[PDB]
């Protein structure tokens, strides 16, 4: 993510690191012990999820590596505008809870009414280059009729959208699937947004998690 600073270490527990190969590729949610929520357009075979990761290079007391026996893409994803972008990871075990491991409740109500947010992942940095430790950036959502006017015909009630004017915070290449935390709820899923990254003028595009609350419970609960 561009224009932000590296996150405290306390504070993103539920934060998911997507593996293949053994280098990064999405970021994702903690959302429940078996469960890592994250973008449907991040799979692939062999994604491997670490789970209380700061700094991406060293091994860290805190990190616990889980293999995904599956994964659940929503029915409706619609990889070709982007709709209803969203996938469900099952780990192969459950994952040990600790001060720096913990699900993040989501956001069921789609009329939430707190609109500054958080984004974090290890996506690329405004220098162009992948950090090693995790940033975090503060920004605020856009009503979908702004967010409409920035991408005609591109917006459903799937999506949100969430900027910054001022510097630009935005995601980037490397956070999809990571987290978009408002009033400690999981609001949104890193999507897709603008190129180059940077939302002064557009803003960020987000999967709209409230709208998923009957699915993921079905899938969770089967």
């Amino acid at each position: 993510l561009v224009h932000g600073g590296p996150c405290d270490k306390t504070s993103h527990p539920y934060q998911a690191a997507l593996y293949t190969s053994g280098h990064l590729l999405c970021g994702g949610v903690l959302i429940h012990p078996l469960w890592v929520l994250t973008a449907a357009h991040c799979k692939k075979p062999n994604l491997q999820v670490f789970l209380g990761k700061h700094n991406l290079g060293q091994q860290e007391s805190s990190q616990e590596q889980s293999s995904v026996v599956r994964a659940v893409i929503h029915p409706d994803y619609d990889a070709a505008s982007h709709d209803q972008d969203i996938m469900l990871l099952r780990l192969a075990r459950p994952a040990k809870l600790s001060e720096l491991i913990q699900p993040l409740p989501l956001e069921r109500d789609c009329s939430a009414q707190t609109t500054s947010c958080h984004i974090l992942g290890w996506g690329k940095t405004a220098d162009g280059d992948f950090p090693d430790t995790i940033q975090c950036a503060y920004i605020h959502l856009v009503s979908r009729e702004e967010c409409e006017h920035a991408y005609p015909g591109q917006i459903t009630q799937n999506m949100l959208c969430a900027g910054d004017e001022k510097y630009g915070k935005d995601s980037c290449q490397g956070d999809s699937g990571g987290p978009l935390v408002c009033g400690d709820h999981l609001r949104g899923l890193v999507s897709w947004g603008n190129i180059p990254c940077g939302s002064k003028e557009k803003p960020g595009v987000y999967t709209n998690v409230c709208r998923y609350t009957n699915w993921i419970q079905k899938t969770i609960q089967a």
